[PDB]
């Protein structure tokens, strides 16, 4: 319930609410790709900060038309983690409870060493 | 698709083409934690091996025991995970829509700020 039409003063505190609720549960600084696309972005405004403030046309198609990709590339890449670990939560899930003696337990130790590694390899 | 019925092989295959799946959706290092109490649950096999091997009872009460929890901590991780992420898409998306004029944008990068930095601030 967060608004840009809401205070400086609002937002600050709302935003060490939500900091607090997310600590436990996000890996922190994992939101890399958009937080640097993000420094770039506002590097770009500062430095030509009255250039944009008396030019809606250049601040549309310089500044907001990436933050408009950026938000689009943030929705997707997050769709896609939230996919890739729910699919691997129930590829898990079902063969840990398979595992009924120590020939299986292997069977899936190796089976996850191999998700494992070509997971990290084809990045 | 898959069970520890499965020979070995059959499943390494099946493992090469879930991981070569995920390298394009999750980023690499989602589920450390439980990566972690995997490997620790298997070199604590791993280490008295024989002894777990001869000692069904042994293996279930001490081994089988703990993949247990690992199988429940799994599906509680992952579910906080997801949550993580997508409150904080949830809450970015939203307000980067409502991004038009360059004073909306420096409120919006000092919410962005203060969300990072009271979110670093507890691990």
């Amino acid at each position: 319930g967060v608004s840009l039409k809401e205070d400086l003063k609002d937002l600050v505190r709302k935003a060490e609410e939500i900091g607090r609720e997310l600590s436990g549960k996000l890996k922190t600084n994992q939101l890399r790709k958009f937080h640097g696309h993000l420094t770039k972005i506002w590097s770009n405004y500062i430095y030509k900060k009255k250039d944009y403030r008396d030019n809606p046309e250049k601040f549309n198609e310089e500044i907001l038309n990436e933050l408009h990709f950026m938000k689009i590339f943030l929705a997707y890449q997050v769709g896609r983690d939230i996919e890739g670990i729910s699919e691997l939560k129930e590829i898990l899930e079902p063969l840990i409870d398979e595992i009924k003696t120590p020939d299986e337990f292997e069977k899936f130790k190796k089976f996850y060493d191999a998700i494992l590694a070509y997971h990290k390899f084809h990045s």
